[PDB]
């Protein structure tokens, strides 16, 4: 098994985050980066506490909302010191971080969400993580972790709703341009509540939404991204 590491494409005038998805990695985002490396663009995508090994539980003990919130504010900061222009973006969990740092951080141009809708809703996460789990638990060689997990994965998920409902409440502060791109067969997360973030930008300079038909969710690595990685060089190139 390959630990997926944090990683880093330098850049000239505009530098950009890239934060991953509960469950995922680095790996969320090797398509995304490529992509803004091929347009000039430097990238940074850190790794969240507790992610990226071969031991799910590791995300459950290891990791949580406030150490990740850290993580990616110190992110932002290490690009900050170095571009004149900075994005950051994110894709399901990291997108609640995206809009926190929006809100809250100094100097971001710009940003915004793949598949994250903010709002809480119904979601498919319970069954997504222990999906997730039986998967590593075969690379592996291990035995299944379920019960072990169950003990702590309402918790941390109502850990993330919450830190979440706190910065849906602040969407209000946002004034920068803000992207939101949401997959239409979405089969984790409520699609639907991406428009009522869209809704409650009520004081960003503009909202580009992008609705992609066909796709499930991890829009960064599926058939949408593509189309998603075209649709953010735009957002940025404005
Ligand atoms: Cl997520």
């Amino acid at each position: 098994f390959r630990k997926p590491q944090p990683f880093e494409y330098e850049g000239t005038d505009t530098g950009v985050v890239l934060l991953h998805a509960y469950t995922g990695s680095p790996n969320d985002m090797n398509f995304m980066a490529r992509a803004l490396q091929r347009s000039g663009y430097g990238v940074y995508v850190p790794l969240f506490s507790g992610h990226g090994t071969v031991e799910p539980l590791d995300i459950l003990t290891k990791g949580n909302p406030d150490i990740w919130w850290a993580e990616s504010s110190a992110a932002v900061a290490h690009m900050t010191a170095k571009y004149a222009k900075v994005f950051v973006f994110g894709l399901s969990l990291g997108g609640i971080f995206a809009m926190k740092a929006l809100e809250t951080l100094p100097g971001i141009t710009a940003g915004g969400v793949f598949s994250s809708p903010i709002l809480p809703g119904k979601h498919h996460l319970v069954p997504g993580f222990l999906k997730y789990a039986e998967y590593m638990n075969r690379l592996a060689g291990k035995s299944d972790e379920s019960t072990q997990i169950l003990a702590y994965l309402p918790g941390q998920l109502a850990a993330i709703d919450q830190f979440a409902t706190t910065v849906a409440a602040d969407l209000n502060l946002v004034k920068q341009p803000t992207f939101i791109g949401q997959a239409g067969q979405d089969e984790l997360v409520d699609g639907r509540l991406a428009y009522q973030l869209r809704d409650a930008l009520i004081n960003a300079a503009r909202v580009d939404f992008h609705w992609y038909d066909d796709a499930k969710h991890v829009i960064t690595v599926n058939s949408a991204h593509h189309a998603l990685e075209e649709d953010v060089i735009a957002f940025m190139q404005q």
